[PDB]
């Protein structure tokens, strides 16, 4: 029961890093590990300050990955408390950055001490890949670094991502993988054309209203043992000039898919091209994909999370692909197995972001069970 | 073949009366009636000037009714020709209200004074009812006039709006009537949510498409031997925030029906309600209802109109309720029996507005066909 976890984060949140301000925090990180065996190289692009802080040259290579940045709090007097100067309230610790993600950071830190105290000569090496934006466009940050990574060959075994995974007690969910991400701008053609005569326009609402039906109600695929089903959702329509005696001449559609490993962006592309095409839609179709899914399968990573949960937590760890996406997504390409372990995800990006602070030492102490069983 | 429709058509193209100027068009028509006979009742409803002219105190009462607005021409330097400078070219007449409605203004007052001067004894009455304002808002317009008119009793038999009617050739299509409209602005309620978290939303998009293309794919009605099917047709569409990876909280659609007498007001809404609820849509509606079909079935009136198309033109005419509406929608509430008949409305409020030169007197020859057939 150690107090340290809980004093770093406060200071993490005391600092106002919104994106993509550091604030300091990777300055702050580096200064402390260096007493215990961490070199620092500061790897900054544009306005994004990035770090890579490691411990020893050899596998295996544990690396905990992390921002120091934080959304924006929007209009301070709607919280109860000021969003950067944490205040401890009835079991919670508040704070912008409480749950996403300072808190992790700070309990990997003081992890890493108790390990390294306890365990001076352990094989392998643990480093800390750290950026001041994730939350924003991302451009500069993590990315950036693992190009870095890569083209020297400087490789991870075993990498965890602090993120809030937590549905609710710490533990009862890691993320192993996150579905891909394929958008779709769709422009459907009729003919513009005075409401009176119907028959001398193409009403582009009434030509994809079949086409609009099949694909939302279309199920893409099974999902699997790691993945659910794949999802289809419409984000925005939008149609017409606004005059109530007017037939459009076009309707704008704009539409995603979070994918799993079941279907292919090609596969899908291709069913949605399908379906306009036997309704017999005349359209324009853009499409853009931020990214595939990606997955660590239940190996030596997912076993040791589960693990090191078990003995702090006394509860069993689901394994969980859902949600949105992290930096996981750039590091997994560097990194033979990948997992997000945080706490709850409950109050991220929301007014009053708070974390339990019980949970603040059990974190830490996890984060310390996985190194033991690594190195 | 007179030559005085052309010339009074002219006169009044170079008005600029852009609703709801008159311009003056009314003083020039009843100081010019008032040498045959025709009494002058001006009726001043704030910025719109009408008046009713009358020759004739007894039935059958007969009236010609027409605006003498007409709608703005956009930028001048786009017409080949000044708007409002008529000009005779490639057999036609060009300028802003040579086909809506001026030159059948015109063709009646010039079809009124070769009648009176053949016929000095005629039976009942002939009446002009003019409005400055029947292609704007028309609050103070027509509506006013039938107003005051009913309101002492003073009915009419026959009245013929000098709208543009015809497809092509003059007199190859006759108005008998014109459908309703009834209009709904539709709030489909959902969930707002993050698109990667389906589950705690709820698409309006989604829940909307089975009632959507249920409403889309309905047969309202079968038309019957004056109107065509009642019509529905979507002109806007609206949802989302803008964010391609949000799901909207609401949908909004606005709809109209231009319906013919197979169909009631209260029958089309309780159908689209109950499309909407049997697919579990949620959602507000709002109903507007701008008129009720109107409808002059085969009697004396079409049998006259076709009659002296038939000698003046050699066609055999069609009676239609397509298209728009007109001030008929007014004036049927007073007249036993009410038809349109006017030139090609193909170029109605568009530039190069224009009608066929032969067509005037032809249109006014028409016009005094029906006066002798009638008194």
């Amino acid at each position: 029961t150690e107090t340290q976890s809980l004093e770093l984060a406060k200071e993490l949140i005391s600092r106002p890093s919104v994106t993509p301000d550091d604030r300091d925090c990777q300055k702050l990180m580096a200064e402390r590990l260096h007493k215990i065996g961490f070199a620092a190289e500061e790897m900054h692009f544009g306005n994004t300050k990035n770090i890579w802080l490691r411990r020893g040259t050899k596998a295996p290579v544990v690396c905990f990955a992390g921002h120091t940045d934080v959304v924006p709090t929007g209009p301070v007097e709607k919280w109860d408390s000021p969003p950067f100067e944490p205040a401890e309230r009835d079991g919670r610790l508040y704070g912008r950055g409480a749950a996403d993600m300072k808190t992790s950071i700070a309990c990997f830190v003081t992890a890493c001490e108790r390990f390294v105290a306890k365990h001076p000569n352990h094989q392998g090496s643990i480093a800390l890949l750290i950026t001041s934006d994730e939350e924003g466009d991302a451009l500069d940050g993590t990315t950036k670094v693992v190009d870095v990574l890569k083209a020297r060959d400087e490789l991870i075994d075993y990498c965890i991502v602090g993120e809030p995974t937590a549905v609710d007690k710490l533990g009862d969910m890691i993320k192993n993988g996150r579905r891909g991400s394929l958008s779709g701008n769709l422009t459907v053609k009729g003919k513009q054309g005075h409401i009176a005569y119907p028959h001398l326009a193409i009403n582009p609402v009434h030509t994809f209203a079949p086409a609009l039906l099949e694909l939302t109600q279309e199920v893409w695929d099974e999902g699997n043992e790691y993945f659910p089903p794949t999802s289809f959702q419409i984000s925005n329509i939008n149609g017409g000039t606004g005059a109530t005696n007017v037939i459009p001449g076009e309707l704008n559609v704009k539409f995603n898919f979070r994918f799993s490993t079941e279907s292919t962006e090609a596969g899908l592309k291709q069913r949605v091209h399908a379906i306009l095409d036997k309704h017999g839609v005349q359209y324009d179709l853009q499409w853009s994909c931020s990214g595939q899914p990606f997955l660590t399968q239940a190996g030596k990573l997912t076993d040791v999370a589960r693990a090191a949960i078990a003995e702090t937590c006394g509860i069993e760890a689901e394994l969980s692909t859902t949600g949105g996406t992290s930096d996981g997504r750039f590091i997994k390409a560097m990194a033979q197995e990948l997992i997000e372990l945080g706490p709850s995800n409950a109050t991220i990006h929301q007014i009053n972001e708070n974390v339990r602070l019980n949970d603040i030492p059990k974190l830490s102490a996890v984060y310390e069970g996985i190194l033991v069983r690594l190195l």
